[PDB]
Order: structure tokens, then sequence, then C-alpha cells
């Protein structure tokens, strides 16, 4: 298991514009293009995106192609941010897939705001931030994928994804 893995098991793969858990249009792996409610609005993303006249649907690669560039991306944030960084630092590489998850999921600055959950996962008290994590529009909107991630952070392995 990789991060990559990680979050194919939870973003799956669509090749046509969906709208997501929030009701966002995205595409492929949980590529979100836009929060507007225009269709038009996310085919442009789209076709900006990919390069080329998409309407609306691409390929497998090219879906690989966002989702590389996406983790890539979240990675990036994680390391730039002031309170992201020290925490990844601290984690084994288990946990730092679970903590790019969540970066994925809910933006670079989403995360860092889990100022009391960051805490505890730097302290390495890992029940108690598991307990922390759940307290959260996060868990409660996506409670099977927050209940993974959660487990990867309190266990540090890959029971959940098994």
């Amino acid at each position: 298991m990789n991060i990559f893995e990680m979050l194919r098991i939870d973003e799956g793969l669509r090749l046509k514009i969906y709208k997501d858990t929030e009701g966002y249009y995205t595409i492929g792996i949980g590529h979100l293009l836009t929060k507007s409610p225009s269709l038009n609005a996310a085919k442009s993303e789209l076709d900006k995106a990919i390069g080329r006249n998409t309407n609306g649907v691409i390929t497998k690669d090219e879906a690989e192609k966002l989702f590389n560039q996406d983790v890539d991306a979240a990675v990036r944030g994680i390391l730039r941010n002031a309170k992201l960084k020290p925490v990844f630092d601290s984690l084994d590489a288990v946990r730092r897939a679970a903590l790019i998850n969540m970066v994925f999921q809910m933006g670079e600055t989403g995360v860092a705001g889990f100022t009391n959950s960051l805490r505890m996962l730097q302290q390495k008290r890992w029940d108690e931030a598991a307990v922390n994590l759940a307290k959260s529009r996060w868990y409660n909107q996506t409670p099977n994928r927050a209940k993974r991630v959660i487990t990867t952070f309190r266990t540090g392995t890959w029971d959940a994804y098994k």
C-alpha cells in the first residue's frame, strides 16, 4: 500500500464529470474542477487542465496524470505550510500518507486549522488524536473514509485499507 493506492481507494475513478460528496464538479480520481454550479465553468476548467477540448470526458491515463499532479500538490502544500510541516516531519511514512490524504480531500488551509488534532499527532498521542479528529464536519459528512484515515493515524498501519 502507498498514498497513491490509498487515495485511489478513497476517491475512485470516473472518466466523466461527476459531483463529489459536497456536490462539486469533479473528474478522474477526485480531481475537483470548480465549486461553481455551472457545468460549463467545470468543462472549461477541465479543458484547461487537460490541454484539449474534452467535452467533459477524459481517458484513464489523463485521469492518472491529474491525480499525480494533485498528490504532488498536496505534498507541496504540506511542506510549505508552517503548521503542517512540523507535524508531517515528525510522522512515520504511513501516518504521513494519512496526512496527505486529508490535505488531498480538504486542502492545506483546511487541515492546518485542525490545531488540537495536529498537536496530539505531534505528541504521538495516537488514540487521543484519533478521538479528536472525529469531532469534525469531515468525520460526520464522510465517516467511512474518515474512519479509515483516522485508523491509519491511530495504528500507523494500513489495516483499514486491507
